[PDB]
């Protein structure tokens, strides 16, 4: 699709068998989701931005369907105020910024 | 242009006659730049990112060029880790997300 930016670009994602709303975020290196269960090993990570840093769990090789497009990559789980789809998965669904 | 997301989407901006690097950030409502001198009066704003909230200075009707595209709009100044071009100016230069 072509998504304009008059409002926050939220889409529906499917992850870990759950449906969630998440923000298509070109300023995010990584993908971070609110607290949820994911399968496999995880490692601790600290990520930061406006306001400071937060502690998350890093899960690798996770599949997320993003607005109907499947991908696989790392997903961070932690106290993010908003679910965010970052560049690591945006590249995989073929997303670009155009002007 | 068409900007891919394999690396951080930095572009060169011009503001106050000076060239700076700034991140094109669809996850940001607003545009926020590192401490610099801007003309006119400012108003207080609180913005909230991944790690909490921060206090910034809001300057209105600021002349800014984004990858050669001329814009005039609201610019926030505050302790941002990097310069961020948010949706208020992305919309003005006609940027969309496409996949
Ligand atoms: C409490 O906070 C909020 C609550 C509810 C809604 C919103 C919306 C916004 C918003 O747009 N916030 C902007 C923002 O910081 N947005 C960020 C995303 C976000 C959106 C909503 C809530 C929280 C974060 C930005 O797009 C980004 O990824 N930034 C801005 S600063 C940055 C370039 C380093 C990067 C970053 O945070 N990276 C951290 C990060 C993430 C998110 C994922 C994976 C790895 C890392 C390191 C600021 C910046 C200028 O306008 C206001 O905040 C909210």
């Amino acid at each position: 699709p072509q998504i304009t930016l008059w409002k926050r670009p939220f889409v529906t994602i499917k992850i870990g068998g759950q449906l969630k709303e998440a923000l298509l975020d070109t300023g995010a290196d990584d993908t971070i989701i609110e607290e949820m269960s994911l399968p496999g090993r995880w490692k601790p990570k600290i990520v930061g931005g406006i306001g400071g840093f937060i502690k998350v769990r890093e899960y690798d090789q996770i599949i997320i369907e993003i607005a109907g497009h499947k991908a696989i990559g790392t997903v961070l789980v932690g106290p993010t105020p908003v679910n965010v789809i970052g560049r690591n998965l945006l590249t995989q669904i073929g997303a670009t910024l155009n002007f």
